[PDB]
């Protein structure tokens, strides 16, 4: 007894296969998945006639197709993606304040905050898998996007997470080649040194939440023994992410794009998303609250940008 099915790694290039109904899928295809569900140790049923299956890349054609779609050669990626997708497809993705959020489940507070942020900054992903899922996420079908985010970050469903580390991984898979940042550090003793950063390092900074303060100057130890001052010289990027350890901060409407609120201890806390629309909105998964002012524990703030040059001589 034999049925005919499709195997794929990208759900674009399908490959017809013949499968013996007396052997498990793993004995003929290796690890095999159906809509994220592991069917490796399952004998083929009759309802599987014509359906499409994801398989781990076992030959060169599937390896090339897998990279062109996911931009990774890690053999385990597809499995971690499918294993995460089996859960994220059960989450609810309500529209909250014109954005796609996530109803709370499996400790996804940080994923919801990252998803809401990604929808408010200008970003193009290099892997076609990410870009396709990015689009479907804006339309409300964010399951594949969240599953891919977990896979690219080497995190699993249930694990707690950091929003800044998550954003950092995603930027590494985004087209930020045009982004440039020139910095200058003035040291009374040693002197002046001007560096330029490209890529992800041009849009992320750890230290202060204020973009204005970064323009004026921040205090940084010099390699000589004096506390030097660093300031921003040029910034060519569509946005900037300013992160700092959680501290009480005042967000003023219209001066920022969005922000991450963190309440709790290191590696054990709750995330909330603050966005600046006509007023200030706070999105906590499926819950929404509005207020004209906001003071609270903020760890990330996102600002819009295009081209900046300093007036400090
Ligand atoms: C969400 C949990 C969830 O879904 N819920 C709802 C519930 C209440 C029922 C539980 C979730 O996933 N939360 N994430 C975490 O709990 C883990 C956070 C984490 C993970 C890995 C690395 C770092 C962090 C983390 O704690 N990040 C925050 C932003 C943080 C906090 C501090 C901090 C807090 N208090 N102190 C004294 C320090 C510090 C830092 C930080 C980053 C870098 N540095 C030094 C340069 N400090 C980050
Ligand atoms: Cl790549
Ligand atoms: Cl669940
Ligand atoms: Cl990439
Ligand atoms: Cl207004
Ligand atoms: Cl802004
Ligand atoms: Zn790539
Ligand atoms: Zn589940
Ligand atoms: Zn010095
Ligand atoms: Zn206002
Ligand atoms: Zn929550």
């Amino acid at each position: 007894r034999t049925i005919k099915v499709f195997t794929t790694v990208d759900n674009i290039n399908l490959h017809t296969q013949v499968v013996d109904m007396s052997m498990t899928y793993g004995q003929q295809f290796g690890p095999t998945y159906l809509d994220g569900a592991d069917v490796t140790k399952i004998k083929p049923h009759n309802s599987h006639e014509g359906k499409t299956f994801y398989v781990l890349p076992n030959d060169d054609t599937l390896r090339v197709e897998a990279f062109e779609y996911y931009h990774t050669t890690d053999p385990s990626f597809l499995g971690r993606y499918m294993s995460a997708l089996n859960h994220t497809k059960k989450w609810k993705y309500p529209q909250v304040n014109g954005l796609t959020s996530i109803k709370w489940a499996d400790n996804n507070c940080y994923l919801a905050t990252a998803l809401l942020t990604l929808q408010q900054i200008e970003l193009k992903f290099n892997p076609p898998a990410l870009q396709d899922a990015y689009y479907r996420a804006r339309a409300g079908e964010a399951a594949n996007f969240c599953a891919l985010i977990l896979a690219y970050c080497n995190k699993t469903v249930g694990e707690l997470g950091d929003v800044r580390e998550t954003m950092s991984y995603l930027f590494q898979h985004a087209n930020l080649d045009s982004c440039k940042r020139v910095l200058n550090v003035v040291c009374k003793t040693c002197g002046q040194q001007q560096t330029t950063l490209k890529g992800v390092e041009a849009v992320m900074y750890m230290g202060t939440l204020s973009y204005e303060q970064f323009k004026k100057g921040v205090q940084i130890p010099c390699t000589c023994g004096k506390q030097a001052t660093k300031y921003l010289v040029q910034q060519e990027s569509p946005f900037v992410m300013m992160s700092a350890p959680p501290a009480q901060y005042e967000l003023k409407h219209g001066t920022f794009t969005c922000a991450s609120e963190y309440t709790g201890n290191y590696q054990c806390g709750h995330y909330k998303h603050i966005t600046s629309k006509e007023t200030l909105y706070c999105i906590d998964g499926a819950l929404l609250t509005k207020s004209s002012e906001y003071k609270g524990p903020i760890t990330d703030v996102f600002y819009k940008e295009n081209s900046y040059t300093t007036t400090i001589k």
